[PDB]
């Protein structure tokens, strides 16, 4: 009787959990209204169809030590996000364009930081005329969970997630899968290159091109560091058209003609720089980001292919918003213009 109570306090290990305040229990229980439950699997399906893999299910239950309207999202036990959701009220978000003001609790949306107001339902039509995006309560939690899942797509993608990706893809594409793992490339390294792509916001939707590429390079090379760059080049048209959608002008961040030279000889064995230059490199990268942001341009640093993996992991530990692309990853049929530069004069 009591013997099974002990083993189920210890059975816990949820890869993504959300603890909820008591007034947000209704939208979480199937017997009251499951409006958040339908929201959570809606966003889980889109993520499977936008990112490539199905995320671990969110298991949610109560926590009375937190305030009534506050939800906490946390990943395998460590906290990633939080915020308020008032079930009786609506969130009126302003994307800067809408005109005017509205009464109620002044706040900012939990995902992007836009100015927002919590409003009563009678004023729902008010904010819509003004141009404010009126958003329900269950949605604020779902949209914030969706945004935080995408920010942590790589970490959510563990060894067990790669195998169910293998399984799902092994049966529509059987000829590309039976010989591949563990024949060509091992499952350990197979998982680490798709995680490498997710950590740089590169989607995994096209598994065919990813596996077709591996069949040709992985037989006599299984460093996940080099296979990632090889796979990235194969996905080069999708990478281009997601940060440069359409056929407009590719305005990138560039490196100094002397810095890139000095940077190559560091890895080339002919002399690494003073540490102060490395901190100086980080400094102008921040100014290049804010510059490209002051002209309304994507935060893309277009780089020599040999320098791409280094500067990517070196500059994104501190500036995660930066995107570091290779010259081989950008398409041919695109006209380039450097708008910001790191290391100038």
């Amino acid at each position: 009787s009591v013997v099974a109570a002990t083993w189920n306090a210890v059975q816990l290990e949820d890869s993504l959990g959300m603890e909820v305040g008591y007034r947000l229990i209704p939208m979480v229980d199937f017997q009251q209204d499951g409006e958040l439950l339908g929201r959570i699997r809606s966003i889980r399906k889109k993520f499977a169809q936008d990112m490539g893999f199905l995320p671990p299910v969110v298991h949610i239950r109560d926590n009375m030590d937190l305030q009534p309207a506050r939800y906490r999202i946390l990943m395998k036990g460590v906290e990633i996000g939080s915020g308020d959701a008032y079930p009786g009220r609506w969130l009126a978000i302003n994307p800067g364009t809408a005109a005017g003001t509205l009464p109620g609790e002044k706040t900012v949306d939990p995902a992007f930081g836009l100015d927002a107001i919590w409003i009563e339902s009678a004023l729902k039509e008010q904010a819509q005329i003004q141009g404010f995006t009126v958003v329900e309560a269950s949605t604020v939690v779902a949209t914030h969970l969706n945004h935080l899942i995408g920010q942590f797509s790589a970490e959510l993608f563990g060894r067990q997630e790669a195998q169910q990706l293998l399984d799902r893809v092994s049966q529509e594409m059987p000829k590309l899968t039976e010989d591949l793992v563990p024949g060509v490339v091992t499952l350990t390294t197979l998982h680490k290159v798709l995680q490498n792509l997710l950590a740089e916001k590169v989607p995994i939707r096209d598994m065919r091109t990813i596996l077709e590429t591996l069949a040709e390079h992985a037989p006599l090379q299984s460093d996940p560091h080099e296979l990632t760059a090889v796979v990235r080049v194969a996905l080069g048209r999708a990478i281009t058209q997601q940060w440069f959608p359409g056929n407009e002008e590719v305005q990138v961040i560039g490196l100094d003609t002397a810095l890139e030279r000095l940077l190559l000889q560091a890895l080339q064995g002919g002399g690494g720089l003073e540490p102060g230059l490395a901190d100086r490199l980080l400094a102008q990268t921040q100014e290049a980001l804010s510059r490209q942001e002051m002209l309304g341009a994507p935060p893309v640093l277009l780089v020599n292919h040999a320098l791409r993996p280094l500067l990517s992991r070196f500059l994104r530990r501190s500036l995660p918003q930066l995107v570091v692309l290779s010259n081989l990853e950008l398409s041919d049929n695109r006209h380039i213009r450097m708008t910001a530069t790191i290391g100038g004069k």
